[PDB]
DNA sequence: ACTGTTT
DNA sequence: ACTGTT
């Protein structure tokens, strides 16, 4: 069971030295490692080479779904005959249940499930049991609560051809996973028994037809529900529960008894504290949910009662995707300096929101037990970890003994030239630079601190006659795609906005980045943000960065210096190999 | 009030003659009118001119949401100080309830509402009551069932600044909709009552609050509040509260059910009769308790106490008697509109036949085309290739063929099927050298998949377009083709939005004589148009026979290319590909 | 063809 | 900043 890397290309630039150093690290027993990979060096390809050499089930963590999406595409292209999986949240929209004490307002949980993503998540989890050649591209959804791996093996009806099973036990195993029997009104969530045939109906109007020989599964075939076309014949099939939670029916009565025991104890507490309104709200909400459970078996926000339903002790650590991975497994953190604080921050935020709900009698204290992992908990799972970032964070720096630099680009393209200009005459100067780039058919990206500052420059630039677009803080993964497209094609020559660190703004047509108020206090003015902003001008052979500031900040100095370092190393390699860099590549 | 058209540009080419002829038509009492506007002539502005001159509440119908979207943007730019509204379906996902007799399979209705679209629809409907300077860009959703505009006036709490209303009456008007009073647990669907203040937590996802400050019996101020922050999102002058979301109706359904049960039994349809009682009786108990049930829409005719057979209330009823309708791509929209009713009835009839629904379910339906025709006061069909309906109803056509850019309709060369590919290959190879792109149309997916695989073997950067492609995949594919990632596009349907790109200098119609929908007179004219954004735009038709369809297309192009060439002579214009 | 469509 | 979130 080995990873087969399918590429026409071979490692160029400093990818060979990087792979050798990172594979030796894993072999030598090094846990924490960091790849300092500049943008344009082929980070994914280096990683793919490492994944192949080390041959270990891997987990790729991305700080956003857009980035995760691209990585999945990139990895599926390199490993077509291996298990490349995608594990992200199945909610298309998720408004968590919350209380705003600031205004005495209660926000009910409102969410919408994407069934395609749910199918993908199932492909991912079940793949970890089948084979060792697995790569899972995931978001922070990998540190959130999931069922016990043993519980997963039990709650999934897996059927193979020529398998010995009594038609009647199959039915029991199906009812056990929330399916009903309906030979009269056949639909999603139900199964029907025609002859020596069981038809199972689990979105996507598809259904499994199991033909029985006597006590042996004679044949298994997929059918289109809307047409009745025999869509294809199968050898294996895994039926998943009809519900979105579906609790184990047996262990449910003790759980209801345990909640009532916690509720009574919490009421004596709230009363012997004078919190009477909160105590009234708690009884009303809890007692309702318990009656909904006794009747249906489910209730809205049943997840809050999770600790009691699994009969697990208080304080207990949740089961996560990380538990479905073997002891000997690798983790690769993309944009580590972003992901690490994100991962670290999910527990604190979750507890913060849930604590206010507890304090005001909306939920019992056991609600806090249904949570993502503590960073300490996540750390206990790190077997072999590789942090990937162009600007690694403090955590990665403290844990990596030696950095693994990958700064040389295959195209030979260099990191930009930074010129620092005064704030007095900022705009007129920038205007002249923008005007000059239009003449040369090049594009400009400008950053501000305030949205107001940004809108004002857009309105003035539009008055002069410059084709401009202002980037809003909240932009959809289409408005983005369209905006990058139009700037590339030339519908816009300049882009204004706070935050150029959005995906895909690294365009070959951009020859100038202008950082207005470079010396001012702001997140996007930090050493790391500046280095990342500078990188937006590096896809161009004549790439330049202009910093408008009166003072040179420690942040600016570091950024200016790191760029000098890299630009020099690259220029020295271009001398030794006789290369002249050319813009949009090839 | 009047429509104020805000444009920096003035009508060029044949736009002035078009506007004059179309405005005179409305004034002279016409009836039905058609605007034969070629792609690239600025049809929307001609329409905007007409909308301003005639000054009448208007409805724009588009055959797809993408096209509807662009038109809304275009109209919002021209009338910024008027009511430009968007009315399309609020469902992000809709699987209608259906039965598959071929396999005895029942498909439950599964839906998922887009709240932003719902807000937009409400802005549209309520705007029609407030002002006469309204333009509504809509899809076929405008011929589907809606509440009586009268029932709307009653079931919507509309509040204005000075106003004057009893604080207590406002509460009654809120409870009368579906609002509960909760000062203890304030949340979605409830109202509060603080001091001389009423805080209302509306319907969904925005997570906003309406704070009504009352000066004795006057509405002193109405201001929007961020529920998640407590932040005062902005001050308002008008606000419309929508519902949080009968006995005679329940009695009437039971009366229809009993009558339908005697019928079914007498015909021996016992399984269907069991299914009907079970389903109906359940829904009626759900209605007596809650007031709602899943699929309550099916009972709509009984709930409005209207007679059987009755025509539904539509967006068209909210418009004044004196109103205008503008049909974009009429040769596409008209058949669409006309086809709605037939499909709906077909699906609902099978459900009725098998005892899933009562026969009154058919009364909850879109409009009949005959019904829609009875609403036409002043109608303007806009199309580059008008359909038979528009042709039969328009007395005189209003042509707008002259482009401001001077760009001409392509040159069509007809080549034999024998040597089809080698010839096409040579033409594609030649365009790569000149940095131009190619679009190829086949009939079957085999021919399409097969040419892509062979062109990729030769070394041509190609992409095959799937029959099923999402809006993002479309936008991306075109983008990549413009930027040069691919030099050629292969596929069945080239009539997809935005496929007419300035970089494309060649359209190749493989099996041009082979007869299918996309080989019809009209389809060919639209396919030809994909090469008209280029100054050296050429079309190659691979066929052995010249079909009536081909002749018409070839001739209309000759006509339009000649008129344009003659205009370019008289005004001394040299066309340039604008990229 | 392909998109539209169910207070 | 901005995105994550059986
Ligand atoms: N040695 C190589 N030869 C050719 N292409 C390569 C090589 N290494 C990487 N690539 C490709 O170069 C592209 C650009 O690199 P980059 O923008 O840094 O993306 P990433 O870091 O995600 O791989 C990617 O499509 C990648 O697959």
């Amino acid at each position: 069971d080995r990873f087969e890397l399918v590429s026409k290309y071979q490692p160029q630039g400093d990818q060979p030295k990087a792979i050798e150093k990172l594979v030796k690290g894993i072999q030598e027993g090094k846990k924490h490692q960091t790849l300092l990979g500049a943008t344009g060096t082929g980070k994914t390809f280096t990683v793919s080479n490492l994944i192949k050499e080390v041959n270990k089930p891997t987990l790729v963590i991305a700080h956003n779904k857009t980035l995760a999406g691209q990585l999945y595409s990139e990895f599926k292209e390199f490993f077509p005959n291996n298990a490349v999986e995608y594990f992200v949240s199945y909610y298309d929209y998720y408004q968590p249940e919350a209380y705003v004490p600031q205004t005495d307002t209660f926000i009910e949980k409102d969410a919408s499930i994407n069934d395609e993503i749910d199918k993908l998540r199932h492909s991912a989890t079940s793949a970890l049991f089948e084979r060792r050649d697995v790569i899972i591209i995931a978001s922070v959804s990998c540190i959130y609560g999931l069922g016990s791996p043993e519980e997963y093996r039990e709650m999934v009806v897996s059927l193979r051809t020529e398998m010995e099973i009594e038609r009647n036990e199959l039915l029991r195993k199906l009812v056990d996973i929330q399916y009903a029997r309906n030979d009269i009104d056949f639909q999603r969530g139900t199964f029907r028994v025609r002859g020596d045939v069981v038809e199972i109906f689990p979105r996507d109007e598809h259904c499994v037809r199991v033909e029985f020989f006597g006590d042996e599964i004679e044949r298994i075939r997929e059918v289109d529900a809307l047409t009745g076309e025999i869509l294809g014949d199968r050898d294996h099939v895994a039926i998943f529960p009809a519900s979105h939670f579906v609790t184990r029916a047996e262990k449910m009565e003790k759980a209801i008894q345990n909640i009532e025991k916690e509720l009574e104890e919490q009421l004596k507490v709230m009363h012997e504290n004078g919190k009477l309104l909160e105590a009234q709200r708690l009884e009303q909400r809890t007692r309702y949910d318990l009656e909904m459970m006794r009747e249906m078996g489910f209730c809205s926000g049943i997840e809050n009662y999770s600790r009691h339903l699994t009969l697990r002790p208080p304080g207990s650590t949740p089961y996560t995707l990380l538990d479905y991975f073997p002891d000997d497994f690798m983790i690769v953190v993309d944009e580590s300096h972003v992901t690490i604080p994100q991962v670290r921050g999910m527990f604190n935020g979750d507890q913060a929101r849930k604590q206010v709900l507890v304090d005001h009698g909306f939920r019992l204290p056991s609600a806090l037990d249904n949570r993502p992992l503590r960073f300490e908990e996540f750390e206990k799972h790190m077997h072999n970890i590789v942090y990937v970032s162009a600007t690694p964070g403090p955590y990665e720096i403290e844990h990596t003994d030696e950095m693994v630099e990958q700064i040389i680009r295959p195209t030979g393209l260099l990191d930009p030239l930074i010129d620092v200009r005064p704030i007095e005459g900022q705009i007129d100067d920038l205007i002249g630079e923008i005007q000059a780039r239009i003449e040369r058919n090049e594009r400009v990206l400008v950053t501000t601190l305030t949205k107001k500052m940004s809108e004002d420059l857009t309105d003035y630039l539009k008055e002069i006659g410059i084709k401009v677009n202002y980037l809003h803080s909240e932009i959809k993964t289409l408005e983005r795609i369209e905006i990058i497209r139009d700037l590339r094609l030339g519908k816009y020559d300049v882009l204004v906005g706070i935050n150029l660190l959005r995906e895909g703004l690294d365009i070959p047509e951009v020859s100038l980045v202008a950082i207005l108020d470079a010396d001012k206090e702001g997140f996007l003015r930090s050493e790391r943000s500046l280095i990342q902003t500078i990188g937006r001008a590096a896809r161009n052979a004549e790439g330049r960065v202009i910093m408008y500031a009166d003072k040179i900040t420690k942040s600016m100095e570091i950024a200016i210096n790191e760029t000098k370092r890299r630009r020099e190393q690259q220029e020295r390699f271009n001398e030794e190999h006789g290369i002249t860099p050319k813009t949009i590549n090839k």
